[PDB]
């Protein structure tokens, strides 16, 4: 018939200690391209989960409702953030952000692209193998499945528009020092996942795949150090049985 | 609050109007609509915000006329919310640049209200259901607030323990709580957060705009126990005092909700 | 009144409504007095010429009757735009240079663009930044304000019944009234907000409600109201003045039958 | 004046194309498409802008295939875009470095993008920042302006009947006239406003009014008007000049029967 | 003379950006920008000038003739998340802060047609002396700073036509569809969307797509994302590759 699955997917911003869940390690700056060795806890990664479905005929994903969870937490301007001026409140989270989700019946297919092909990525990350200068533009060698939570750095990977026949994905990147976060919540908004032929993602092995990245911006500490802040994403997916 | 019978009968329409005041903190009797001045740079390990500094969600339960003559029959009637017209009241008050605000430069006018803002409303037949999320799980929240109980590091992302009903006016801090998209089957909610030091407030008014509250099946919120719930948060931005201190500024929200009678089984 | 059918077998009225920014001298029409800053809430006594006010005009219409069914003028559509937006491309006159050897500073900052069309004067609700503000002679402002006047105080009800008298900072259109008026406004606040203004003669606003009924000129009068604060002009001295522009209205009306 | 049916058949449809060059002031033989460097901080009582500092409206009359005297050419659609937007990616020539060792400063700041298509010259209304501005020989500006010229003065009516003569800062399209023209403009003011310009050959603006009637070409003439001030160019010295670009028009016309 | 639709093929392509590539390690970047060259002595180096990207995709030789007709395109910019690397090379925003994001003037442009993209030349400075290896407006005058109808070119060579010299020509391109947005300014934030759910229809008002004249499909792009600011304060253009997926069908025509 029809079934609904829901999930809250936690962000994977780096979590530099047991208290700073949802933040990255402070950002380094001005590393030469030839000596760029980022620490694991400084690198936000894609979130993903496989949701098992009742077995029989295949589950077909028809609609998704999704939103970013805890957007009002950024109205805490009393904790940790640099004052905007003498006697002023804390600096809001602002700057470069990326909001991305995907729903599919297979893992999200990703293409690798690097700012700096010579970056030395740390143990525990999965990044483009044997990168060249061409890895800074399009290098068709860099193909991956988003098949591990907290492993694929957001800065290394994008959804692959040449694949993903069985996934729908949506993402917006906004770059800049002072970019304001703009986030909407409503339980009245639905994305239809049906393609031009009226067919949604088909859950291959009774598995539904949800993927996210919600880098909200940079938190500026009193010291001037900066950390990424991320938030969880909710998914509610309606499925129907197809032959 | 005005509950008006626009039409009687089977095709009965009722319109409920109300002005929900903001709950920005009100640090003294003269600064209604404003918070206490903001502190800054508290370590996560010693973050003890004062009550009057924390904007809270506004909410009211509006009782409706009882529809069920005899409680012992196959079909009962319930009020169904079909549309809402809503706007923020007093947006032009921010054109007062002569009172209290820091000059933008030598010989200049006062600094406009600007910076992080949040505009939110909900209409439902049950209390708004909220999920807790914290900037800093170690924040020590003051007496008179209701905040996530026994928070952990997971409370900075998603901790499913932090479930609450917006069941008290001027108590749930906006920074601790969001509407819960996993619940609220019987509420419609809408909110926009815009963060940043210099974000301009952008506010529209018109008596020509209506939000339809009907779901995919053409059913609006159904008023359980003859109760309509309105909720709001309208943090317009930060007011900068001549000293350089900053206070949140909030404004009241108007609601006009059109309801009709729906028959349901017992 | 009970509304019947549209009479078949249309007229258009137009008006240019001047802004009321304060007009501090005979040469500065369209500007306010220089803005004061940092007045304590307890001693805030703004000068009349510093306070932009709502603009309004009544357009008289011919009565349609002689004697069960009467005729009334019904407003169906309005075309409206702000007049003189290109005047802000004058960066040579009076404005502070943006830097050494540069052109003048554009008008920018907080702006408010508002219009209403109705068959009754616009109904307004009072809200104050500072309830203790002492408003000057010649203004009409909320009577006996309290701290609650900084949020919603239902005592503060007015008719926009005088041109150049109701300060924009004290009054908003009242969404709890205005049964017989349509209003539209946008406030954009901030030091450096860029003005964004569109002109086109191809845009029409429909004034018909859900039942297909426009404002009814019950007393053979049509009411137009405006506020168009474009932003702040920064003088070479560093002083700032509000700048306002006129608004054009073209309203299409038809005859509507109503029950006596 | 009375509009009847669209006439079809062979040669009942025509398309005209044209490029309108911008008229930014052209301060010397090499600086076509730029203004003279901007002055700043002139007192309102002593504001004497040089001709070459004042961008003006562009306009042209396009003759159409002669029809006799009744059929008229009716403008149905226009495709239009600004030409040469990528020229602003030259940050090596003339522009002030953004900081030590940086590239040149992009063109940015106040901009105005405007076009009109009609069967009569564009009708304009005059509005001035400063009524006391002394406009130079070779410009056509509001005649005998008063303080009221800073808001709405109904005396200031003109036809856009001369290319490179009507300063953009003095004139706007008149919404009270232009029955037989369709115009569209956006003003964006501010020091740091980014230019945002779109190109595509797939986008069409429909010129038909509510009754399905386009501009009707009196005397087999089509009128195109433009102003495309893209922003300010900042020289290494800090001096600023307006930069303008040409506008392309492709207009589709059909034959319409009317009566006299 | 276009007759009935007669079946379907799909071509896909990744078009690399041509930002200047100042050395073998800085593929996708330009040479550092010069500033404040007088209009009378403006001699930009080749590797400082982003150029239009283009490729001709040969299609099966179908020959009343049949021609391949382009019906839809799906396109997006590839690698937008690479700009979240604020640890490599970029100037700190302040003491102890992270690197400065890529920002400033950007241009995002694509075209699909059955002929080479037709371009019109327009120059900031007609006196610019363009370097060997570029194709720029021939015999420019002051009118070349506004509209000079002499400056007509085909985008017929990859990495040769500087973006700053050329725009798509709206007076031609009968057999091409093009789309571009320019956003100018020092601190403009890049805003880029990805989704595999967006399709652009290439059919004109008569329901006819670009017709592949000599069994050739033409894709063109420019995706200048903004300026990268080095620790030193020097700036370089950053560009990204563009993906195309084009659906074609067979169309009967007279001849
Ligand atoms: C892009 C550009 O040309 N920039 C120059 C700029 C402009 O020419 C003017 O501002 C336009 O009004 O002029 C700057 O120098 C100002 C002097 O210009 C002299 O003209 C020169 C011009 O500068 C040279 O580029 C050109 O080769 O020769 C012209 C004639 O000798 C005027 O004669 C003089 O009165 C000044 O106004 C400036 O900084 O504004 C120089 C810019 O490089
Ligand atoms: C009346 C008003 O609007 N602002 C006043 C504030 C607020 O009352 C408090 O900040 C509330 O916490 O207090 C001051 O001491 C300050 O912070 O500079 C003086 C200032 O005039
Ligand atoms: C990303 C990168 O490695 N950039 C380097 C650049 C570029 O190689 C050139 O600017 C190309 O023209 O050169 C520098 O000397 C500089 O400009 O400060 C050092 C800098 O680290």
């Amino acid at each position: 018939a029809i079934t609904e699955v829901e999930c809250f997917l936690n962000p994977e911003m780096g979590d530099p200690d047991e208290n700073l869940r949802g933040f990255s390690l402070k950002l380094s700056a001005e590393n030469d391209f030839s000596s760029d060795s980022p620490e694991r806890k400084m690198l936000p990664c894609y979130s993903t989960a496989r949701i098992p479905l009742p077995n029989l005929l295949m589950w077909e994903a028809v609609t998704v409702q999704t939103e970013v969870i805890g957007i009002t937490s950024m109205l805490n301007l009393h904790a940790g953030s640099q004052k905007v001026h003498e006697h002023g409140g804390g600096k809001p989270i602002q700057g470069s952000n990326f909001h991305f989700f995907a729903v599919g019946g297979d893992p999200l297919e990703m293409q690798g692209v690097l700012m700096n092909y010579r970056t030395k990525y740390p143990d525990g990350t999965i990044t483009p193998k044997n990168p060249t200068a061409q890895s800074q533009v399009m290098n068709t060698d860099h193909k991956a499945y988003l098949d591990k939570n907290n492993a694929y750095p957001v800065e290394c990977w994008v959804p692959d528009p040449s694949r993903n026949e069985n996934t729908r994905y949506f993402g917006t990147f906004t770059g800049g020092e002072n970019v304001p976060p703009v986030l909407h919540v409503t339980n009245t908004a639905t994305t239809v996942l049906l393609d031009e032929q009226g067919v949604g993602p088909l859950c291959k092995a009774d598995s539904l795949y949800v993927s996210a990245a919600d880098i909200c911006g940079l938190f500026t500490n009193s010291s001037g150090t900066q950390q990424w802040r991320g938030l969880a994403r909710y998914f509610k997916i309606r499925l129907r049985k197809r032959s």
